[PDB]
C-alpha cells in the first residue's frame, strides 16, 4: 500500500495473507473471505502455472504479519480458466480451505457485490494489504496491515491514461471491460498487495468492487491500479461458492 | 543464447546490438539490419512506453560486445501500434538510423520472407545474440556473438506445450497466430536475445522468420522460445522502410 | 544464532539489541545491560569511525524483534582506544544511554567476572542474540532472540586451529590472549549477534565471559567463534561504569 | 583506479592480472610482473587460507581485460609468513610461474628499489590496475586498463590522517612502517587494483614503491590508498627471486 497508513484493528475482517513455504511462511499476496471456506484472490498469484498444494497456505487477519501466525491449509486451488497474464485479465482465483473458519467480529467474510452493481467515478474505496509502501520499497518490519483510500475511475480514463506516454494506438484497449481502476501518483496497491481486496461501503454496507491485480508500478503518472471487477466474474465465482 | 557457440566472422552480417546509456552504453537487446537506415527489433526493447531517443543507440555486426564499438544514434522509434505485452502480440520495431550506414561482406541487410512463407518443422533455422547463455546466467566477457541452431515446432504444437502443467483453459490460446516457435530444452534464445533474429535458410537465402520475443526462461520442459513471425507484419513494416 | 533454539521469555534479561535509523530502526548489533544507564557492545558495531549518535538507538529485552520496540536514545559512545579491528582486538565498547532504566525480572543487569576467572574449557556458557541462523541466512520473521550452549576452547587450542589450512606462521598469532573461542561447526555465533554476550553461569551466577566479535564465517570446520575476553577489559569498562 | 585515466597501450609493460576459475577466468587482483618467472602481488589477494593453484592464472598486460587472454599457470605460491590481515600488514606474495615469460618491450619485469631507497613525500608516483572506478563502481566494459598519478605521504601524516573521524587513540598505531601512503580524494587504487604496483621513477628508471594493499574505501577524506611498502620486504623477496 503506498500513500496509506497501519489499518486500525477492528477493521478489515476479511483481508487475508497467502504464505509460501520457505525458510520461513512468506506473505506473497493478499487476498479475502468471502465465505467460512473461500478465499477470494488474484489467479497471477497461484498460476498460471499449477503449485504445490501442500506448499501453500492461508492467514486470516492479522494485524502484523508473522508475530501471531496460525496457518491454515488449502484444499482446492482454483484459477479462472481464461487466465494467462494480467494484461489479458480473467485474474482471480480462488483458495477453498480445508474447513470453513468460525467466524466473529474480528475475523468474518466480505459481501460480494450484486451483479447490478456498478461503483460510480468518485467513489471512495479503500484497498488494504501488507505490500510495498513504494516502487521497490518493502513494508519494514513489523508489516502491520495497511490501508488506503482510493477514487473508483471510469475504465474509458483509466484507458486513455494508460495511453498517454505510450506507444499503444489509442483505439487499441489496454484497461480491458474485466478490470477496474482506482489510485494516483499519492494512493495505491503495489507489490504484495495483488489478491487482495478492493472495498467500496453503498448504503453503509461493504462491497468488494475489486481484487488488486496490475498496474505499471504503483503511483506513477497517468497509471491507475487495475484491479480485476469482482462483478464480471459473480457468475463464476458462485459456481463454486454457495450463496 | 543457450546450447550453440560462437559464431564464426563472416556469419550474420546484419546482428546488431541494441545500447542503453548508463555508466556504459550496455547491450540490452538484438536487432537486425534490414535496411542501410533501418533496424528490425521487438517492440518491448522500446516500449510500451515512449523513451529518451537519445539514450538509445545502435552497434552493428562486432564479434566482441564493447571492444570495438562505433555507437550510432537513432532519428525514430516506431514501434507497432497493436503492441502492449509480449504475452498479446505484435512485439516488433523498427529503429531509424540517422544516416544510412555503408554495407560490405561484414554488415549488410537481411531479406524478409514472402508472405506465403511458413517456415515449417524441419527447416534449418538459426537464432543469433549476445544474450544469457541459461537461465538467470550473462554471457561471460569478452561477450562473443553466438549462435544456435533451433528446431521450429508448429504453432498448434507449441500452443498445446504452454498448456502442460499450466491452470489455463485448453481452448484459450497463449501461443498467437501472428508468433512462432521454436528451440527445445537444449537450444533456445534467452534474455538479451530479445529483437534479435530468426532466420532460416530457404532456397541458399537467409531469411528472417522471426523476432526473439518471449518464452516461460531458456530451454525449459515444454516451453519453446517464442519469436514474433515477421511475415504477419510484412505490411506494416513496409509501410516504413522502403 | 547457529545450532541452538528460540529462547524462553524468562531468560537473558540483559540482552539488547542495537538500532541504525533507515527506513526502519534495523538491528545490526547485540549488546548487554550492565548498569542501568550502560550497555556493553563490540566496538566494531560502532567504529572506528566516529557516528552520529541520533542515527543509533537501543532496545531492551525483547522476544520478537520489532514487534514492540520502545527505543532509548544514547548519550555517549565510548570504544575502546586501542581499537581499530576486531582481528587485531580491543573489540568492545560502551553506551551510556539518556536515561537510567527501571530494573525488574525481565529487563536487568549481567554481572562481570572477576577478574581471576578464566572460563575453561567445559564450563557452561551461552550465547544469545539475533543474529542470522547459518553463513548468509537471515534469521526470518518473526525474529526471535536465540540462545545456543557453546563450548569454550582453550586459546591455544583454537590459535593452532585458525592456522590449519592458512599460509599464516605458527608462531604467529592469531588467536590474542584478550580474546575467547567458543563453539563447533554446530553451535555458534554469527552476523548480527555481534556485541551481544556469551554469559557463563559460575556458582550460580550467571556471568558475561565475552562479548561476540568475530570468526571466520559461522559454524566453519576449525573456525569457533571468537569473542573480545571480558576479564581482559575490567579496568576499562570501570573507569566509566559505576 | 579513481580519478586517472586509460592507460597508453606502450606503458606499464609489467601489469599483471590475476584470474580465478569460474564461468569465465576473472580478474581478482593485479600483480607485478618482478622477474621473468616471478609475480609480485599482495597476499591477502590469495591468502591467508590456502588456495587451490589449478584454479588461479596469470595474465600478463593486456590493454582491456578478456579481449585477447593467453593465461600463465602457476607454480607456486608464497604468501608472506607474518601475514594474516592487511590491516595488521605483511600484505605480499610471490607467484612463480611455471614458465620463465620471454620479455619484450610490450611486456617486461619492474625493478625493484635498493634498501635503501627512500621515496619522499610529495613524489609523483603511479598506480595502475583494472579495479573499481570509485566506491562500488565497476570498472566498465571494454576494462581498459587504468593509470592515476598518487603523491607519496609520509607514514606519520598518513597514519595521523586515519585518527581523524575515529575513535582510536592517536598514539595507537593504524598504519604500520612496513606500510606506505599515498592519493587523496581525487585520485586512489581501489579494490580489485589490490596486489598491483605504485612505481614511482628515480633518476629516470621505474621503481616499484609499492603493492597496492588496504584502505577505508577509496579516494575519501582523510584516508589515503595504503600500500605495502616494497623497501620493508626485499629480504624476503629476495629469499626466493635471483637478483
Ligand atoms: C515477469 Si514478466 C517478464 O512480465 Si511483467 C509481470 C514484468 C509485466 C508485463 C506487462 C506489463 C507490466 S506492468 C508491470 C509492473 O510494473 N509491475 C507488476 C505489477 C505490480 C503491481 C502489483 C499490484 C498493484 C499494482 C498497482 N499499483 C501494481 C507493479 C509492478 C509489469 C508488467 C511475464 C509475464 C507473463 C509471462 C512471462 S514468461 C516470462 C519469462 O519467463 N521470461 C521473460 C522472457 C525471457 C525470454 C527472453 C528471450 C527469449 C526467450 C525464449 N527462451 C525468453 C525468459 C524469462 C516472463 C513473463
Ligand atoms: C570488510 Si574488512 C576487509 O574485513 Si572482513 C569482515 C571481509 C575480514 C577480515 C579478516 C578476517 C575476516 S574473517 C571474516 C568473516 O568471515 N566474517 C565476519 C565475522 C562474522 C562473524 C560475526 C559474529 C560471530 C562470528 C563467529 N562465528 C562471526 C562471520 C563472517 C571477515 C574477515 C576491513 C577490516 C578493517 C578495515 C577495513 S577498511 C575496508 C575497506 O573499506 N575496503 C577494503 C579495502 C579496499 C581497498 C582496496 C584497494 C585499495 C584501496 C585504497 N583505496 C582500498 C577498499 C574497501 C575494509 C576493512
Ligand atoms: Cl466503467
Ligand atoms: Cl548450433
Ligand atoms: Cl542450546
Ligand atoms: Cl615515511
Amino acid at each position: 500500500i503506498v500513500g496509506g497508513q497501519e489499518a486500525p484493528r477492528s477493521k478489515w475482517p476479511w483481508q487475508v495473507s497467502l504464505r509460501v513455504h520457505g525458510p520461513y511462511w512468506m506473505h506473497f499476496c493478499g487476498g479475502s473471505l468471502i465465505h467460512p471456506q473461500w478465499v477470494l484472490t488474484a489467479a497471477h498469484c497461484v498460476g498460471p502455472d499449477v503449485k504445490d498444494l501442500a506448499a501453500l497456505r492461508v492467514q486470516l487477519r492479522e494485524q502484523h504479519l508473522y508475530y501471531q501466525d496460525q496457518l491454515l491449509p488449502v484444499s482446492r486451488i482454483i484459477v479462472h480458466p481464461q487466465f494467462y497474464t494480467a494484461q489479458i485479465g480473467a485474474d482471480i482465483a480462488l483458495l477453498e480451505l480445508e474447513e470453513p473458519v468460525k467466524v466473529s467480529s474480528h475475523v468474518h467474510t466480505v459481501t460480494l457485490p450484486p451483479a447490478s452493481e456498478t461503483f460510480p467515478p468518485g467513489m471512495p474505496c479503500w484497498v488494504t494489504g501488507w505490500g510495498d509502501v513504494d516502487n521497490d520499497e518493502r513494508l519494514p518490519p513489523p508489516f502491520p496491515l495497511k490501508q488506503v483510500k482510493v477514487p473508483i475511475m471510469e475504465n474509458h480514463i483509466c484507458d486513455a491514461k494508460y495511453h498517454l506516454g505510450a506507444y499503444t494506438g489509442d483505439d487499441v484497449r489496454i484497461v480491458r471491460d474485466d478490470m477496474l481502476c482506482a489510485g494516483n501518483t499519492r494512493r495505491d496497491s503495489c507489490q504484495g498487495d495483488s489478491g487482495g481486496p478492493l472495498v467500496c461501503k453503498v448504503n453503509g454496507t461493504w462491497l468488494q468492487a475489486g481484487v488488486v491485480s496490475w498496474g505499471e508500478g504503483c503511483a506513477q503518472p497517468n497509471r491507475p491500479g487495475i484491479y480485476t471487477r469482482v462483478t464480471y466474474y459473480l457468475d463464476w465465482i458462485h459456481h463454486y461458492v454457495p450463496k
